[PDB]
């Protein structure tokens, strides 16, 4: 048994986005956002800003709305908006180097109010319906289609479902209240041994092609081959209990696990273990989304790239992490891959679970290189610097999406979580955050020999 009651519909193929299968998908995108919103318990917590590289919640609850109108007038399917000073304000997000250069930003904005902002979204969910509704569904749907801004749209909202609810889990559980139906993964389970398996070196293609039937954004296209020589990866992503052991062994206390950049972070934030880890009464607990239960220590730990790569230092002989090619290899090997979206299904991704599962619960989740969970149950960090493939172009609809984080200032995650829907849990989409940043992810050991 697994999470039910609060379900995910599955994204479509381009060649199958008639009208009526469109106004389900919408339907779903946006009533999974308005659960996950409607968790907050007080209005005035919305005004609170619980990740400080964020801005206040109540940005969150319009900016998706507004994104949506937006790329919509920029393609001329709606010929005017709902509110011209909200499409502004909540228009886009952030992604500061540091908490004093958000206070700098957000010091000075008169945010509305929460009911006005939900008014807001009410009035653009019923204009975006109308506008579907009256459109011709003419298939295929494809990159140079006006309906390319509502697919946009709609995968941009599964986006802020999946990093809104890194937000919500921030703030104290009392100021949030459980959906019904949401259902964590059993976590009673001390870890299997994690063996280290040989990947068997191949070539991969990376990239997606300009008319693949999927709805794509921009740094997913162009085709780069790479080969890659064997490695050895970790059958299962590292555990709660795996990471307690490096916390036992004094590994937050030991610069040599750790580089300049990443200690100067540590210190800084008093960090002495993972973010959702609390020491109390001898024994640590774990801030699941809503509940603190009892750490669940065959679950895969939740870190950021500092405290993966301080992880490797512990291990020391060469552990790393794995290249984006690396990964690729080791879930999809080196074939023209046909996706088959009914695959979501067999891993933890689109709510499969509400929370991370046990390293090979699921047992329809073994790549047929013998590791576990590469796609699903929680991101995973790889060394490598977010960068563009050969052949990628910015799109009209949202020309720098991806191109100002070619900055050697950001790291790559790829396979998506529990949380994770839309297109975001198929082969194509390609993640990236600056490493310090905390989302559901995690990692695994590599080593060359
Ligand atoms: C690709 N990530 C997940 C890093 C993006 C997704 C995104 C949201 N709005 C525009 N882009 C981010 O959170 O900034
Ligand atoms: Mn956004
Ligand atoms: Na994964």
């Amino acid at each position: 048994s697994h999470m039910s009651f609060i379900k995910s519909q599955l994204p479509i193929f381009l060649n199958n986005c008639t009208q009526d299968s469109v106004i389900n998908y919408f339907q779903n995108s946006w009533e999974l956002e308005n659960i996950l919103m409607r968790s907050i318990i007080d209005d005035e917590t919305f005004y609170i800003n619980p990740d400080p590289l964020r801005n206040p919640l109540i940005f969150y609850l319009g900016h998706s709305a507004a994104f949506y109108i937006n790329k919509l007038i920029r393609v001329e399917l709606l010929e005017k908006g709902i509110n011209s000073d909200y499409e502004i304000l909540f228009e886009f997000g952030v992604d500061p180097e540091n908490a004093e250069e958000l206070n700098q930003a957000i010091a000075h904005i008169n945010w509305p109010d929460v009911r006005q902002v939900w008014d807001y979204r009410n009035k653009a969910y019923e204009v975006i319906l109308e506008v579907i509704k009256n459109t011709t569904f003419d298939l295929p749907i494809h990159a140079s289609h006006p309906l390319w801004a509502l697919m946009m749209g709609m995968e941009h909202q599964r986006i802020h479902f999946e990093t809104s609810s890194m937000l919500l889990r921030q703030l104290p559980t009392e100021k949030v209240e459980k959906p019904q139906g949401w259902q964590y993964a059993p976590s009673q389970g001390v870890p299997n041994t994690n063996k280290m398996i040989l990947v068997e070196g191949g070539t991969v293609t990376l990239g997606k092609a300009k008319d693949n039937p999927l709805y794509g954004w921009d740094c997913e296209y162009g085709d780069r081959l790479v080969k890659v020589d064997s490695f050895f990866a970790s059958q299962y992503l590292v555990t709660n209990g795996e990471f307690l052991e490096f916390i036992n062994r004094k590994g937050y206390e030991t610069q040599s696990y750790w580089n300049e950049k990443s200690w100067q972070w540590k210190e800084e934030n008093k960090v002495k273990n993972p973010k959702f880890w609390q020491f109390n009464n001898g024994k640590y607990s774990y801030r699941a989304m809503f509940d603190e239960i009892p750490l669940p220590l065959d679950w895969p730990v939740e870190v950021n790239y500092y405290e993966a790569m301080a992880y490797c230092g512990w291990k020391g002989k060469g552990t790393r992490l794995m290249s984006e090619a690396e990964w690729n290899l080791a879930a999809y090997g080196s074939n023209n891959y046909q996706v088959d979206i009914e695959k979501v299904n067999d891993y933890n991704l689109n709510l499969k679970f509400g929370s991370p599962s046990p390293v090979g619960l699921v047992k329809t989740a073994q790549s047929h290189s013998g590791l576990w969970d590469l796609r699903g149950n929680v991101w995973e960090w790889l060394d490598e610097n977010f960068h563009p493939l050969p052949g990628f172009e910015p799109h009209f609809l949202y020309e720098d999406n991806s191109a100002p984080f070619f900055d050697n200032n950001h790291k790559m995650m790829l396979g998506g979580a529990w949380v994770t829907q839309g297109t975001e849990t198929l082969k194509y989409y390609r993640n990236w955050f600056r490493p310090n940043f905390y989302q559901h992810a995690g990692f695994r050991i590599v080593t060359n020999h």
